[PDB]
């Protein structure tokens, strides 16, 4: 069984306020922690490590906040892109061109033959995703099929495991469209405080679960 | 003007725990759901959503589908006279007998009640999107957030979502247009849920913001 993993990052402002440090340093710690998380996910045999980078609404923040966040996320790819396959998707039209250009170049320079993939999803929002798909195919086809929908969703496959640190038990705009049976794990520990042990007990929890897919066992 | 959504789970597990049949466990679920509707109404929620089934659920055996659909329909048989009942979802995968009875019960419900019980059947974001597209294909210049919200299975954003039974997952029950929904999971099986469990769940959900 080949599994994949998805991380929902949040709590950089909470960590910066809690520590009495700047938002920029909090995001630098987020970059370090995300490099760590990518390493851990690769060590644990996950085929793809998904990171829900941002929602559409996040790009309504101030220019500086968007620059800091997008730079922090991009630095992860700058550091690890040489040894893995990098890809990205989402509501790309709301992402500033600077980051689309740099992330495209980094995607071109990544090892597309690697057995491990880091995938960023930016501008996540089920409303915008569905509206984009509908408008793309509106009137041009007799009916939308599961295959087309799967081929045009932001996340190109069902997600197996989903982890959200930071104490919020909610999905926000990050729920994957084609993942009805994804397993969810929440923990109060902030992302920048997550240790390898926290990750490991999370994986104990997630791998302990019996996956039914809506059916009774046989 | 708040609403609540319940994801039922733990009927087979409860039947095994109590040493009873699946039908008996689902009868206990019927009683428990009548109770839950009462609790939700007393707490001021305008609409109580219950995720009856997913698309995958109808791939179960005929006996299992009949047991579940009968218990859920029995809830409406008991409560339809005192509240407003409505339903939605991927209706084409629901057996016609149950759609017929549920439609008749919806027509007989109190459409003037300030409280609504709403079943969603055959839940699946893929099938929901496919159905919306097929419904509006070529009939509109472009899909808007307003139209999408007006035609999704759940017709409004969900405030609170509760899943007892110990499984931390949506199992195809995620409400499409609820980006700000708060989720509460608890290990207590649905059939073991008391009013106090509901109340502390509401404490947890209301403490957050
Ligand atoms: C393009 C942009 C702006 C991306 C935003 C990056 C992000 C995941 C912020 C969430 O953390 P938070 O600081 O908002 O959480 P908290 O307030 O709890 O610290
Ligand atoms: C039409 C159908 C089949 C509806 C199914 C409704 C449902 C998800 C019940 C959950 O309890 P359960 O039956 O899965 O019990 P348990 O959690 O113990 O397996
Ligand atoms: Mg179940």
């Amino acid at each position: 069984m080949m599994t994949n993993l998805m991380l929902l990052p949040d709590g950089m402002r909470r960590w910066s306020q809690k520590q009495g440090i700047s938002l920029d340093d909090s995001y630098a710690a987020m970059t370090d922690k995300l490099v760590e998380f990518t390493g851990w996910a690769r060590e644990e045999g996950f085929t793809t490590f998904y990171v829900t980078v941002s929602s559409v609404a996040n790009y309504s923040r101030s220019e500086e906040q968007v620059t800091t966040a997008m730079n922090a996320f991009t630095e992860v790819v700058r550091r690890c892109h040489d040894t893995l396959n990098f890809n990205y998707s989402g509501t790309l039209e709301v992402v500033p061109e600077r980051w689309l250009t740099e992330l495209e170049a980094l995607r071109a320079k990544s090892d597309s033959q690697s057995d491990f993939t880091l995938h960023f999803i930016m501008g996540m929002s089920l409303a915008h995703e569905v509206i984009g798909i509908f408008n793309k195919f509106n009137g041009k086809i007799p009916a939308l099929t599961e295959e087309l929908l799967a081929a045009n969703a932001y996340v190109p496959e069902p997600v197996d495991f989903l982890i959200r640190p930071g104490g919020h038990v909610r999905m926000s705009s990050f729920y994957p469209l084609m993942s009805p049976f994804a397993e969810m794990y929440f923990c109060p520990t902030l992302l920048n405080d997550m240790t390898r042990a926290d990750f490991d007990v999370a994986l104990e929890d997630l791998r302990e679960r019996d996956r039914r897919y809506g059916l009774y066992p046989v």
